[PDB]
């Protein structure tokens, strides 16, 4: 069980499964979505990315430096390629699977859907996640989650942009959402995309520094010492 | 072009328009920064009031530096420039609405990002948009190009306050600015500049960009199509 | 002092009690603040400081002092704790700074969130970076250039509020459940880590100070406030 592949019309459908069903980003689901959008950017008829989970999980992050790259680079195509990355949340999405949730051009996610940053209770800090989901949520509600360590609803994190919308199904929004961009030329989106690459604060240095951070905090004593229990 | 009315502490800058469009034509920009050349110079006008007429607000650009200029000067000048939105605000409309110190909306207003559809990005209207809403409704705006109602305008701060009547909201403000001195507004106004990260440069950045796209294969294909 | 201290199982009670009930930021409340923060930090079991008003008042403000209320807000942002400030009624001008600088801000539904400085020709410099990093550039704008209050839960439409509660205390003892489960050491990499993920600088607090030592001075305000303290 990993991630399974489906084409629909203009749509990839990218569905993380995993044997212990957490969803967890190991390399392999890190390449596989990293495949899925080689394929979507090949096809000239598909215009998203659908991302999403199963069994009450969309993605609990990072298992356990080549996955944090991995991660960061990732998150990074998200935000340049020229198709919608819509990310369609139906259940637990924690650590970095709020990081996946949040590079995704629209959140799209269910009433029992729930969002956390649990990282802090391993002494960790979820470096790689925070660029993106400051720049989505502001960064009050992000600081908030980390801090806490807490869950937040769907409708919470709707109020915050987490969720762009909260909807009985995400399927049919995406089906919804397809009527407006299929009359958008890739090209366009692209450009769309490059210009608001431009339009906040961070860069390919915040990208670096996520990592080397991400890093020396997991060899810390602290880390080391709860990640081991 | 626009129609100038003269109220206690107000400026009326009313936008009008023959096809009902209120596009943001040269001419129309031209009056508009003339209307806050008169704005200024009247020592007891508080606000200058931005508005449209018949259902439209204003749905931009028919000149993207003067666009830019004004915004810029809405930011500096030593007076509140209030946006009252009753209607369509589109494009560069709403640019010209986020670019306010406030946006005073009707229930029946939405605010749309329609660009993309002619190959487009709103280039101009982006720095000062993202900095009133955040990045995210921003982004969602731009690549869905649907219009946003008042109230889920509202949400992300595009609309400071949603209301039956915005002149009534103009009055009921004037209660509290009338008691400030203009060269502390222009105080305010300044410093607030520093709080945020874009710059001058951020103008210049947008206009080159907007230039370079306008005259893009995709734009240049499906603009033609627009205006034939 | 001006500031009530009391502790209480992992926390830490910085009360500010005032007799003419405004619970000004003088300088001497600015270095109880300090010396409460140095308290907490220093119990290895403290993991909160609990920052509140009384009597209807949170906090309005100053009463130099300015770089003072600076380094004491650059300190929560930094500091191995959560700093939570409970209000419970009036936060004006400085007294908004002071919350907002903290880690929460949880809040009674009578509380009401100001930026009154315009009217004595003044910006509240020292109180707009925080303030701004908590709720977007907007939000903040508004509030100065209209100088109206802002209910608690309107305040929480833009995070200036984290929670609206009826009691900020019993807010506080559910956060211990999971707080008294993080590390020091982790809360101090998080804190140091968000610091990062922001545009603002240590450059910002000194331009600040320039800029409101700089107002204060100026024809306006000069007028206006000896009005007022006159």
């Amino acid at each position: 069980r990993g991630v399974r592949l489906t084409a629909e019309p203009h749509v990839l459908r990218a569905t993380l499964t995993s044997p212990d069903g957490l969803n967890s980003l190991s390399g392999a689901a890190l390449d596989a979505l990293g495949a899925a959008l080689d394929r979507a950017e090949a096809d000239p008829e598909c215009r998203v990315l659908l991302l999403e989970g199963s069994g009450g999980t969309f993605c609990t992050g990072l298992d356990f430096g080549r996955g944090g790259a991995e991660f960061l680079a990732l998150m990074r195509r998200f935000g340049e390629t020229p198709l919608a990355v819509v990310a369609c949340v139906d259940g637990r999405a924690a650590g970095g699977g709020v990081g996946l949730a949040a590079a995704a051009d629209l959140v799209i996610a269910t009433e029992r859907s729930e969002f956390s940053l649990p990282e802090a209770l391993w002494g960790l800090v979820p470096c790689c996640v925070l660029p993106v989901l400051v720049r989505r949520t502001g960064f009050q509600p992000a600081y908030a989650m980390a801090l806490s360590t807490q869950p937040v609803s769907a409708r919470r994190a709707a109020d915050f942009r987490l969720v762009d919308e909260v909807v009985p199904d995400p399927d049919a929004a995406v089906r919804r959402l397809l009527v407006r961009l299929t009359r958008l030329d890739p090209a366009t989106i692209g450009e769309l995309k490059q210009y608001f690459r431009a339009m906040w604060f961070t860069t390919e240095d915040t990208d670096a520094f996520a990592l080397r951070e991400f890093t020396r905090l997991i060899d810390s004593p602290v880390a080391r010492r709860r990640i081991t229990d």
